[PDB]
């Protein structure tokens, strides 16, 4: 599989990038965090972010070192916005384990501790990508609040939930590799258009294959939902109102819904939208240098939609 | 003194209060600026962005980046703010509502988290990666101080050591790295940064020494409106510890029962009050804040005789003017 290929690849790189967060993470007089991070980052992930910001310098011709202390940064900044949302992969999470108050200083730790990180680079620019990428997670997160269970929520809006929530940090990550690797800009460009286009594809995909059933049950506007609510007759309408809008959910309601996306085309719509969006991350990769990396990149995003191909 | 500082920089602080505003913004999240607004329109003397821009002012910089990073260490104090009242859960601050109260636990969480990223992006136009080294190591520090706040409170063990590295980190680490980032903007000799670090670490800790002072009801022991949230949250804090440290069997178990245990009932605070007066320990709490203002004074000493630099010293003795004899 791609993830492994890459992790093979990245080896030197990423018992380094192991060794940093370690190093980081590390409190004298508050064990609490640390073991609070161990967990979550010893539990958890194929660990896509740090790997696509180390694949994208070394794509670009960077040998190191501070991609290493970028892939790292963006690890953190996951795992603190994780720890954040959740006030996890079949597991209780720190929250439950301690307390909403241990989500949240962990995460603040992190968050703080990846910027620390960040300045041993020396590049004012990877910063404000990073700072950004952070700020946005957290809007994004904010605007999923609002939107909720809210049926004027368009397509666009949706795009921007999610580029908030997933697609921002994968594009920083990428983005940042290139940087850090004095990549020219129409391949940093490119390298933002595929994680951006990678992260778009895997959270489309996540949430057409859950048409199980537990984003209908949470009242989620995701796509295939998005599109068949437009579509909507006077009957139609008022099924969307009272199960999303009002929460009324009762035995067939689910089937009925996967019925009427069904009449509608819209789960095909959603699962061609994220083939869509792995093809478009794959065209901005030939920008890149042919290299070993750039295969395997290609190889991850045709893998985003392996089980809907 | 707050109010002849603030006037003295009146104009930098304008310029603070402009960044602010423009960095808190979101154009796709109205709830964030609005979050925001009601924090920082709730009050709050604002000496953290001062003693920023006083440093910087004081060692003869011209600007413009004491502006923008008076705003992050503003910025990070209201974070701080936003996620100290998710993690005790709190109805009010400064007498009004609280944004997880008034909103929720979440918006909290992440008004603090996207504060704490922009002000992280407006130091990169500084283009100083050592002041922006210090401030993550501040923040982080910050977080690291509330943790161990946490497994020190129920906790008859903590030490006066402990006390101490708990509101270096929860309080004096922000207000030390206030005055440092001010010193290194303005390209000050190494010694002035240090004496404007240890200034700054010194009033910090000053600072939150007369707090607890006053949670007890300050030297008298007298009972008001701000007492007894302390107690009521078990924190070990430093009039606690040290009557603590003086307590026979008997009042050890009394410690042990609202404390340790947590079985607090009614008169339980005034009881606490009057072993405190018994030992001395609210005045010497009282000597440790004043003390903790000697050393501040002193650290000054190596500065350049601005006018900052007394308005800085009479800034350390208005810190402790609410507990002066």
């Amino acid at each position: 599989k791609p993830h492994d290929r890459l992790a093979q690849a990245l080896a030197e790189d990423m018992a380094a990038v192991n060794a940093l967060i370690r190093e980081r993470m590390s409190s004298e007089h508050a064990p609490r965090i640390p073991e609070v991070t161990a967990h979550l980052i010893e539990a958890g992930g194929k660990r896509l972010r740090p790997m696509l910001t180390l694949a994208a310098a070394r794509l670009v011709g960077y040998g190191g070192p501070f991609h290493v202390h970028l892939a790292a940064t963006v690890e953190f900044i996951h795992t603190a916005t994780l720890l954040h949302d959740d006030v996890r992969r079949g597991r209780p999470t720190a929250n439950l384990l301690w307390d909403n108050k241990s989500s949240v200083l962990v995460g603040d730790y992190l968050f703080a501790r990846s910027f620390q990180l960040m300045t041993d680079t020396g590049n004012m620019r990877v910063m404000e990508i990073l700072a950004n990428a952070s700020a946005v997670i957290a809007e994004g997160e904010v605007l999923q609040l609002t939107a909720a269970q809210n049926l004027a929520t368009t397509e666009d809006i949706y795009l921007r939930v999610i580029r908030g929530k997933t697609a921002a940090l994968f594009s920083a990550a990428t983005e940042v590799g290139g940087i850090i690797g004095g990549a020219p800009e129409d391949q940093v460009q490119a390298l933002f258009d595929y994680g951006d286009a990678l992260g778009i594809a895997f959270q489309i995909v996540d949430d057409l294959l859950d048409y199980t059933g537990d984003d209908f049950r949470e009242r989620k506007l995701t796509m295939p939902v998005i599109k068949a609510v437009a579509l909507a007759d006077e009957a139609e309408r008022a099924f969307w109102k009272r199960v999303i809008e009002k929460g009324d959910q009762q035995d067939g309601d689910l089937e009925h819904a996967m019925a009427l996306m069904t009449k509608h085309g819209t789960l095909e719509a959603t699962r061609l939208a994220a083939i869509g969006w792995t093809d478009t991350a794959r065209k901005a990769l030939a920008k890149l240098p042919d290299h070993p990396l750039r295969q395997m990149l290609d190889d991850l995003a045709d893998y985003v939609v392996e089980r809907v191909r």
